[PDB]
């Protein structure tokens, strides 16, 4: 079903995350963490305090797909075990995956982002905010991820 997913996405904010390689998204999916450049880190920390859910939607450059989406569960923090990213970085955000399934860009061609000049939602710099309606519809396009139980996500809201 899609009802708990819709509940998590209610009044959420959405951000496009662009990774230069699959290895970093694999690490993020395995460890439940993300790190970004300080300009985006400041934006995400502000968003985390502002909305019931902040959703990161991941795309590996040149892949032609999104690789899933996750919800911030913390503001960024420093002083953890160093993550072996394949690259100046900021803190580490904890994230809870909502969908680890991929979505090809061909399926999102009807969705444009008003915060990026109404360009197709696949287009955007790392950290580009996606307006609520576009972001909700994009997340709902992904194949359901039956490995994830959103009961655990919901109580953190």
């Amino acid at each position: 079903g899609t009802s708990k997913l819709k509940y998590v996405l209610q009044d959420a904010r959405f951000f496009l995350i662009k990774s230069n390689n699959h290895e970093n998204v694999s690490l993020a999916k395995a460890k439940g963490v993300w790190s970004t450049l300080p300009v985006n880190e400041k934006k995400l920390n502000l968003a985390f305090r502002s909305a019931r859910s902040v959703i990161l939607i991941f795309s590996v450059r040149e892949s032609g797909k999104f690789q899933g989406f996750a919800r911030l569960s913390s503001e960024s923090h420093h002083g953890g075990s160093p993550i072996h990213w394949v690259l100046m970085l900021g803190g580490v955000f904890k994230i809870d995956w909502i969908c680890r399934r991929e979505l090809p860009f061909t399926k999102s061609a009807h969705l444009t982002n008003p915060w990026n000049e109404h360009k197709p939602v696949k287009i955007g710099r790392d950290g580009q905010e996606i307006e609520l309606e576009c972001g909700t519809q994009l997340c709902l396009l992904f194949p359901p991820d039956e490995s994830i139980d959103l009961y655990q996500v919901i109580h953190k809201m």
